[PDB]
């Protein structure tokens, strides 16, 4: 495929969760440096579902084309993101905000 | 709770996939002016999943704290996000990029 459309696409879809360079940090989603050829749920130093840890498939262009066409169809149990605020204080400090803002 | 906190914290964990403003446009997630008194599943023009269209409950001060605690405890079925890439050349061309990312 074309690398320059990939970089775009990667940049507007993935690199909120992801980082691509070597030695690039983990985010919500693991660094992606050294993916291809290696299985999955084996970058180093990230906390995995168990279900992505044994999906027990190699990382290349035929299941990442799967995998990406639908991400939780082909592992299910996988989880993308929290959306939640844990903290019960920023909780009230948010909700306040959210009164106020969708109210006027 | 503390608006100026709120604010914050809405722009660092929220505003990615939700506006606030009377007029917004819905993103990721639904708009949510009007939100307080309303029931779940009810900005218009959003078409959310049938569990958030379901959960029959009115969001106020009550129900928000314990939603944001965890959003899929209180909703199950709740759906915050698509991670994949639907068209095919999208596909090819990201995981061009990927290869060549992964590896330099
Ligand atoms: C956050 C909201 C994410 C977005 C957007 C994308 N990804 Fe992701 N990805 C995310 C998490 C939390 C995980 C770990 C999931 C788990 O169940 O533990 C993943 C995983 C991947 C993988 C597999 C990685 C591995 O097995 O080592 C791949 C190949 C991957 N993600 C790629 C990827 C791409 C290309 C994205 C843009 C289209 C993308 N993800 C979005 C978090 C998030
Ligand atoms: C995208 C990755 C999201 C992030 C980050 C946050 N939210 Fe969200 N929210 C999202 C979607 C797709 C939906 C619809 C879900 C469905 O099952 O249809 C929601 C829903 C809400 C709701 C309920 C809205 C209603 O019933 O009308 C609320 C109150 C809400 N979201 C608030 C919210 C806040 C405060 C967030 C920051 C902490 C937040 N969401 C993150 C998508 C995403």
């Amino acid at each position: 495929g074309d690398v320059e459309k990939g970089k775009k696409i990667f940049v507007q879809k993935c690199a909120q969760c992801h980082t691509v360079e070597k030695g690039g940090k983990h985010k919500t989603g693991p660094n992606l440096h050294g993916l291809f050829g290696r299985k999955t749920g084996q970058a180093p130093g990230f906390t995995y579902t168990d279900a992505n840890k044994n999906k027990g498939i190699t990382w290349k262009e035929e299941t990442l084309m799967e995998y990406l066409e639908n991400p939780k169809k082909y592992i299910p149990g996988t989880k993308m993101i929290f959306a939640g605020i844990k903290k019960k204080t920023e909780r009230e400090d948010l909700i306040a905000y959210l009164k106020k803002a969708t109210n006027e």
